[PDB]
């Protein structure tokens, strides 16, 4: 038999569960909820190609939100 | 000024346009059309709570069709 050990699709921290249609950590869930609810717009200081990992997840909020969307987190699942 | 860069509401792939009342990729448009036209019924092997992302979009057809409907894709907009 086997355990499936899920990693956050956005940053690679261990996930806490399924949040808005993506397997994610609490930090990325909270970041996504806040970005969607508050209609936050961000800009990447570089080439919109930043690395997102658990080290400094929030160094580039633009690229972190992009990765949420590319990894299938659903803005429309955030109740408002 | 800014660009709005739409993601498929069902899987998070880049959308190709508005199809049957939802911003969706070609794969999810085709899946929805076929599901509605052919009156396809599916069953989820798990707890009707599967993740839908671009990685293995069709791993759970039940959950993919549910997400199409939850995200506002309209069966009634599929011509017969
Ligand atoms: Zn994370
Ligand atoms: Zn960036
Ligand atoms: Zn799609
Ligand atoms: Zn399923």
């Amino acid at each position: 038999g086997h355990m499936v050990v899920e990693y956050c699709v956005v940053c690679g921290d261990k996930a806490s569960g399924r949040h808005y249609g993506a397997v994610s950590c609490e930090g990325c869930k909270g970041f996504f909820k806040r970005s969607v609810r508050k209609n936050l717009t961000y800009s990447c200081r570089s080439n919109q190609d930043c690395i997102i990992n658990k080290h400094h997840r929030n160094r580039c909020q633009f690229c972190r939100l992009k990765k949420c969307l590319e990894m299938g987190m659903k803005m429309e699942s955030v109740q408002s």
